[PDB]
């Protein structure tokens, strides 16, 4: 299938490159590093070879979310975005950009998102989970009141926010002590991102801003499988849920979320996602260069869904979402 | 469908009762309290009305896992087991017991499991996640080396170990700060239990003791949906996984684990579990009294699976697993 | 779920009433007969109680298709259609009509479809499989060349054609001799209708008129389950299929067909249809009065699909299809 | 996955070879002919290359079912069965046999099945739909009363009966006239076989012999998708079904039938069958030489099911069904 749109497709700048070093064995780092820095050449050949018309590009991880000085975070985000705009402009029919944002300061993040969308033609934002900030004794999650004016801005711009993983901070990760193999994509990323996403939903953010669109990778970080249980556990109790939001969590999941297939090339899981959220809210993605383009495309080509849905997931849904 | 076997079915003693307080709103505590304390009477009428032949009973939560003096944990486990055995004996065709165990101390736990299996006729153990023990600065997880001789006894006895949830300790729960709605069955129970189970799998425990049987409630706490990703993430990398176990995580999930339907009455979730672990390793359970028997039974009666698999999940699998036809 | 649209919903006129007698046991005939005749009263109360906003009504079976004199068939069709228009006009927000057509004569059927659509505001046609005609020694199936100008007319009007069952003729039903329990909805209706549809697909009709929309009840009469096998059996043989159509049978199935849930209230069956043709092509229907509205609605309310797709199958798909 | 058991795997003798002609284009006949006649050599190499330990072999189609003189049918069945026994004995760890049977004559069919099971060590029978017999004005279907003593014998022997397709007779095939492309595996085989199987269930045969085991290829010829509808259509009517059987059709489908994956290598269809009849009653098979071994094995290797069910469908179910891990098959 030609014409696919892929939207969790990463690069690094020299400035952020080393953030990705921890995530593969030392012998595989030169390969991963070269993939991260390459945008124009091998990446596009592989797109050609595997039926991808367009990659929506985003910076690597944790990148800006780990830059604890908010002034420095803004400066880095702005440099990464200008670079990305220049890269996109070289092959404008094959690429779009997601913004890197300095979420350390809601106001700076809002301004940078406006610049990115209206000046640079970017089609959304991608943010690696909570932010570290020297002014805050705690990690910053985006359900917090200070972020409401930022979300108002997102909704006004009508572009999606892709909530990407990062690892929990060490003091929030003791369950994984002595078990580092569970950190990262194996498991810890999924738990961190699912809970951050649930925090947004429980906060009532989508009551106030009901047109917001949040994207999750990895087929939604386990959420569809346990979604029924999230609202319906202990159903014999008749009570008002103890979160600020007005409706059930699944209503927000159904109305405000999109899932991508990145790094989760499993037909059973896709079928479960289809039967919980619908093929209209599922988008093809690879997670290149952390996952191979060939693996992602070959799996997707042959997965056990209708051809009508393969088209929607392949490109139709993304076409509509990003007004492409 | 009559003849069902259910095996995540809880009671409290007056001693452990307060552990369940504040899992429900105040207005509902009189009802939960009465359910937890009733074994002989209304519980059996509900079983009769909803086609459950046998409930395998277990103490509530965290119960023994929160008794930080190991000597007292053992004393409590022993009293609760003796009580359970007495209650089982009043209606022996309708009940079996799971052991409560003082996991604070591996030798005490192994000895108590032996007594429960050999002297009391118990058919497995149920433990509410990690243990607190005054002697340990850190919570105790059962992948730790000190537990290996205990697991040797589990395998020798050839009875399953049900790994039930508890909440993370507050200092390991900062992600939920300001969001207490996420603690308990909503989410936190699932994460804590999935990770504890994965820690057992990655530790190599099942290489050393391959015949062990571990049971998880709640359709495996999310595990089936993300199981492919656990082993296969970043597949382009050819490397040996950085855990001590010798095989893939999914090999031990497939070979050593069973899932029950407790508190997760969702047909899509069941189908996904069937397509990942197979109907032979899925067991009906309810999580009474925290979930209604009528809700669990009515959902299961009509869920979209073959009748052959309805019989296996309803009773066939448990009959084989627990040797009840034997 | 309020606002459902249901589109295999039957009535009889006194003229066609007895065609339905003997589909149910004698003790049940008085009930069925009263249901068939009632359009305005109990039927609407039941729609209210079971969340159906609109029923697209069609005549019973075999009706016009068993009237062998083509002139008589056209007279009966006109009366039934005029009656239906008068009935729809009494409660115009709750009903629409499908045309009955004298398929015995392709020109008369085209003209009657035109009159029904243009003058009566009907939104499609419903036909009970093959037609009997005195002038023809064989039953008339609609893939035959004489039907092509009719199909040109259907396409130009841009309204769907609902291919409903009837039983095979006795000389074409010997396999059921001594086994009358297999006739009708049990099995024979499904075989008869699947093959009629497949004849349409293989004939090349949809090469010539690619915008045609055909609707099948009963979740597609077994088609999705065996659809892969229809094209891909004996795949090691590299050859051109021996039918006149230019593409695979499944291409026409995917592009030209819709399925309804009528009389097949089975979640496993619906999931298989979703994974083969996609939820965009599946439509809620009951087969009232042959099946109960309460059974149909209760099953569909709780079936194991996404809320997005429940809305699409419930009403969204029909709204789009019929331009309501 | 090595170790698979496949049980819809065909051969021809020179006697029955021409029955398979005109199933494929002329250009492909030399290949199909060579596959049908080869049992010992390339067939085993392809089994080795695609992870099949055992093929349970059966004659091609319609073969015995089209021999209308019952005396001649019995003669052909005997010769075909002796040939198969001799062939199996050459490589007894890789092959088992299904009986070809002269179903024209209930008595002859029962005696030949006895001979095949007791003397030749065959593990079931495979019959290609209805029989033509000169004495009968109508095609012979196995729900008919005269077959009940034959089925008593099947149950007593406790071996399965694989009901394979054949086309309807032309006079029963007018719906396909001018549409020959629908004949055969495309569609007509499936309709024919589904109905024949339904006639057995409706007849009450399984009330009388409840231990019978019937096998269907092609994932059960459409039956699972439409099984709910078979019993439950028009449910508001409270009535006794108008067939002689005492129970619901689905009760017999669930209790007396097995389905194989032959010629239906479709994951959506497998999942549907799993959720209707259960993986315990599904068996890997290929339909070699009419389907490729490699296509069947490659699809099954990667289909979206549990590893536990992949072992059951791949070999476990068949190993148990045909008692292949048992003394009479291993040592005698
Ligand atoms: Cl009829």
């Amino acid at each position: 299938m030609n014409g696919k749109i892929a939207l969790e497709e990463h690069f690094a700048t020299e400035e952020t490159l080393m953030d990705s070093a921890g995530f593969v064995p030392d012998k595989d780092w030169p390969e991963l590093r070269s993939r991260l820095l390459d945008i124009q050449d091998r990446r596009v050949r592989l797109m050609d070879e595997h039926g991808i018309e367009t990659m929506i590009l985003s910076l690597n991880a944790p990148a800006v979310q780990a830059i604890a000085d908010s002034t420095r975070a803004n400066e880095t985000a702005r440099r990464a975005n200008d670079f990305l705009a220049e890269q996109v402009a070289k092959q404008p029919t094959r690429f779009r950009g997601f913004a890197a944002l300095p979420m350390q300061d809601p106001e700076l993040a809002a301004r940078e998102l406006e610049r990115c969308v209206k000046e640079l033609g970017f089609v959304g934002a991608l943010v690696n989970g909570f932010s570290q900030d020297n002014r805050s004794a705690v990690p910053l999650y985006y359900d917090m009141a200070q972020y409401w004016p930022f979300w108002e801005t997102v909704q006004a711009l009508d572009v999606p926010f892709y909530l990407h993983p990062r690892n929990p901070l060490p003091s929030d990760a003791r369950i994984y002590d002595g078990h580092a193999w569970l950190l990262g994509p194996t498991w810890a990323f999924g738990q961190e991102t699912a809970v951050h996403a649930l925090r947004l939903m429980g906060s009532g953010l989508f009551d106030k801003y009901p047109a917001l669109k949040i994207i999750l990778g990895h087929m939604g970080e386990g959420l569809p499988y346990s979604m029924w249980r999230i609202d319906h556990r202990n159903a014999w109790i008749k009570t008002t849920p103890k979160y600020p939001a007005k409706r059930k969590i699944v209503d927000y999941f159904n109305e405000n979320f999109y899932l991508t297939t990145s790094g989760n090339f499993r037909t059973q899981t896709l079928i479960d996602a289809i039967l919980e959220i619908g093929a209209d809210r599922i988008l093809f993605s690879t997670d290149w260069p952390f996952e191979n383009i060939d693996h992602a495309a070959d799996w997707f080509e042959n997965t056990s869904i209708s051809e009508a849905d393969r088209k929607k997931i392949g490109w139709g849904n993304a076409q509509n979402l990003f007004k492409l």
